[PDB]
């Protein structure tokens, strides 16, 4: 088994510990090696199971990567933030002019949209799919789709699969399979984008644990991370949006040399702010903070 029984113990601890505290539903994490493919840890909170879900804002980074690509975008670009329809697009703060790093920071659906847009419908189906979205784990089906498809909504993935995909942002884009099973490093991968463009999107979503980033409070002392948080109105067996909420994180760390990736999602929190996009950011912060310090991996900031 590719477990690690020490990083499995905390964090079904802090998986607890964030389910009690939020009085959620349920919760799970999975720790994967960025550089094997090895799921190190992967947890339930109540003999639960890991279900599907919508992404949300984790999809993001591979939309601005994409668009770095196409050369739709340069790494220094400014991006009109003003909210449009189609149907309204807005943001949780109107902004007239984002940074594709301010995009990621502040989260900007109106941002990654107007990129989705200004792209093939192919383009974004091409990326996700090369992260592995819409292909199975063996330890996802017009403008408002390409668009909703952007802040990942209109479709549903598993902890595992997403887990797969922070993976390959960690490893700079190399795809690797997840491994129950151990293995020896180095573990050959497929080139699925340029190592450059995973870096530098992987530099910008350091903004987003720190001050004015949604995802502050997973903060380490110590480390840069490069995460997304978000939350879904979770849907009911029909098409509407039922009052539950499933708080997630996504992310690689130490950011300047990523060793793990961890995804963190909280079923259905009933305490403070359930909807709220941050809800499940302390508990990765937790998870990543008691892993890189057990791993003893050397402080980043």
């Amino acid at each position: 088994l590719s477990i690690d029984e020490r990083l499995q113990a905390l964090v079904y601890r802090e998986l607890n510990n964030a389910v009690a505290f939020n009085k959620a539903e349920s919760g799970s994490a999975v720790l994967v090696d960025v550089n094997t493919g090895e799921v190190l840890a992967m947890a339930n909170s109540p003999r639960t199971i890991t279900d599907v879900f919508e992404p949300g804002s984790t999809v993001k980074p591979m939309v601005v990567m994409t668009a770095l690509q196409r050369g739709v975008v340069r790494e220094n670009s400014v991006l009109n933030t003003i909210p449009y329809r189609i149907h309204e697009i807005k943001d949780v703060a109107r902004y007239s002019e984002l940074t594709l790093t301010g995009v990621l920071q502040k989260s900007s659906n109106v941002g990654v949209s107007k990129l989705a847009l200004a792209m093939p419908s192919s383009a974004l189906v091409d990326t996700y799919s090369r992260f592995g979205l819409g292909k199975a784990t063996n330890l996802y089906p017009s403008d408002i789709e390409r668009a909703t498809f952007s802040f990942g909504y209109g479709l549903m993935v598993t902890p595992l699969q997403l887990a797969r995909v922070y993976a390959t942002i960690g490893s700079y884009g190399i795809y690797r399979p997840l491994s129950i099973t151990k293995v020896d490093p180095p573990v050959p991968g497929e080139r699925v984008f340029p190592e450059s463009i995973v870096r530098t999107v992987v530099h910008m979503m350091e903004s987003v644990a720190l001050p004015g980033g949604g995802g502050v409070k997973a903060a380490i002392k110590g480390y840069r991370i490069a995460i997304k948080t978000g939350t879904a109105k979770k849907v009911g067996p029909d098409g509407r949006y039922i009052n539950k909420y499933i708080a997630y994180t996504a992310g690689v760390a130490p950011a300047s040399q990523p060793r793990f990736a961890l995804v963190v999602v909280i079923n259905d929190p009933q305490a403070g702010k359930y909807y709220g996009g941050a809800v499940s950011a302390p508990v990765f912060g937790a998870i990543m903070g008691g892993v890189l310090r057990t791993m003893n991996i050397e402080p980043d900031a």
